């Protein structure tokens, strides 16, 4: 693919809030352009060192947060990250929690999605003549949840080994009876709104996507409702430790995933028709 | 600030002997020449890679060791540092024992200082119109201290993990009755001369500094007194180990100084007048 | 010594197959010619850098296992590794076992050699007027081969901590007789083609040169004795391990071999007359 500047690759994709960046880390930083079939990714993607390793930082709503999760050019963002060349990709995003002791404030690494999400009008890269399904019943990369909970053992943080992410539409919150059924029906344990189709692209791209999520609020379950207000309070109060987490773990990421422990890393293998 | 080469930047300063640096393990090394408002640092500082961590050498008293303690420019010393970007700095020096158990060969991360030097001409950055004073209650960075004492113990090294720094003026050694003072009456740990200001200046530069020193003699206390030839030797003798803490240390710099355990990284909020 | 492109330099080096450079991992690569006075090294040279740390990759069979043991100029591939500044050399290599324990698949760190070669018609870079004799007691360095070891542990990979190869000339395999005199006269454990001179040129170059070697067969000793295509697809079977201990490795080789746990590293003090 065409990029300006030419040439740039990078090892390590990073997606999350703008704010993960830190130029007092990241060595020869270069906003980068990569022309995708798809337009615009959120914004520049910023190419940089970290301990020798090479991180592509998006920011999938855009500095500023001008993107909401509905709007977001999901094949664009995917599709670029993998033309540079990454091979692990790390999502950090806020999310409700339906269970009391996923507390605001916790660290979760989810294995497993419920996809509630609507309006996103591209869920693949494979329209035809290729047909592809990619086998996503494990769909996050063992390899790299099990690194970023080792991190947060490191750092003494809390992180819970496991968890069900339901994603909706928004961009409004979840009804009460709504939430009853993610909670209590569906047996989700945290909500979020970007993670598809980011998750499905990833995986038909091959890449080894997990997610470092963080607990900003209990939904509908709390005496006072989510908001958004209260949701980028808590992000901007822990986005620190996300930070800290993040730089931890890179450094060692210069290797390649363990196909074993990544289901999507030969997904094209047999999902091709 | 204007550099020759433009545009080096660097993450961790590291000041000590010459002989800290070492060219087989320094990647792309460069000379730089940092413009300071003060004239000229000591020398060169040497630019360059350690497992992707940017690193900036400069050597206190010169290469050569031609620059005494009182007559060392600290100011252009930490602001060429500053200026380059740094966030952390391994100071490494020699220094006295003043109680049996710090022996000769033993490293030492000292915790306090008390400041006796007399004719260092500046303390400071700060001589108006903006009034600083930092706050030097616990003087170095906790997080480098705890680092430095880490990779020691990787190493199999003893490391003192406290002590009390008395900085004298010099040249000359301490008499009898002054290291009695400071042995019994002030109850410091070790002795140096060049600790003061560079310490002041790096807390006001809002640095992560940390000194790994390396006890050399007894001051007055064994049968021989203290000699300059007597310095130089154990320190040649031990600078081997020194580096191999250096750059044990160093791969793990790549990200940021905890602030709660970086007394220094925030001085100027509360600092100034 | 002159190198296309010039100016180029390597802190690890890496010999063994073709298959064990990863261009998912390795950042910047290049290939390089480096000027020996022996002629060509067996293929181009590949710099780059893996977790901040340059190495230098040469398959010693050259790319398509173009060049059997007898035929590899040796003289030239470790000149060109020391011509780029290389301190450290990691040998990757195939060799049969002559004991159960040491099963197929299994990774062997050897500690010790016996020289059965007879053609390989230079075993030293010393034919005078300076006669240089290095002390090969202890052939390997240990401070390599202790961190193989634990690369190993890490991994969850058997790896032997010890083991004697008994290099032999080849290419045709060993009899049964001389087998015999290799495993229950000889006593060694492990037997290849290529260790020697590889090694002795290492040792006289003053580098730290340590071998992991994988077992692929038993020589004579199982119901079907060792073929060429055997040993082939046993070493492409386990490839992929191979290279995650070789990744895993590198990027703690940063700094220098410690000299007391590198008997090569200072040869020539007390070799030459
Ligand atoms: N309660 C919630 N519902 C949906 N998305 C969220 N993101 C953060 N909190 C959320
Ligand atoms: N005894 C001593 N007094 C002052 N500075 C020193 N540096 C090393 N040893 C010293
Ligand atoms: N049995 C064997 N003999 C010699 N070289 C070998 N390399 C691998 N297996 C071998």
């Amino acid at each position: 693919e065409i990029t300006r500047p030419p040439g740039v690759r990078a090892h390590v994709g990073v997606i999350g809030g703008s704010g993960l960046y830190d130029p007092g880390i990241v060595e020869n930083p270069v906003e980068v352009k990569v022309s995708t079939p798809y337009g615009n990714p959120s914004d520049f993607i910023v190419v940089g060192d970290v301990a020798g390793v090479k991180v592509a930082f998006l920011p999938r709503h855009g500095r500023g947060h001008r993107i909401p999760p509905h709007a977001i050019n999901y094949r664009a963002n995917i599709w670029a990250l993998k033309a540079l060349g990454v091979k692990w990709v790390i999502s950090v995003s806020a999310v409700g929690s339906l269970r009391e002791d996923y507390r605001p404030g916790d660290f979760v690494v989810p294995d497993q999605f419920i996809d509630m999400t609507k309006n996103r009008r591209h869920y693949t890269f494979y329209d035809g003549p290729v047909t592809v399904h990619v086998s996503m019943a494990d769909p996050f990369c063992e390899d790299l949840r099990q690194r970023l909970i080792d991190s947060g053992r490191r750092l003494g943080y809390t992180v819970h080994e496991r968890g069900t992410y339901v994603c909706i539409e928004g961009p409004r919150f979840s009804t009460r009876a709504e939430s009853r059924v993610w909670k209590d029906v569906f047996k989700a344990d945290i909500i979020g709104m970007t993670l598809v189709p980011e998750i499905n692209l990833a995986c038909e791209a091959q890449l080894c996507y997990a997610t470092l999520a963080m607990v900003t609020d209990y939904d509908v379950w709390a005496d006072r409702p989510v908001t958004a207000e209260e949701v980028e309070r808590v992000m901007i109060s822990n986005v620190e430790r996300a930070r800290r987490m993040l730089y931890d773990v890179i450094p060692k990421l210069a290797g390649e995933p363990e196909l074993e422990r990544c289901s999507c890393c030969r997904a094209l293998d047999t999902a091709a028709i």
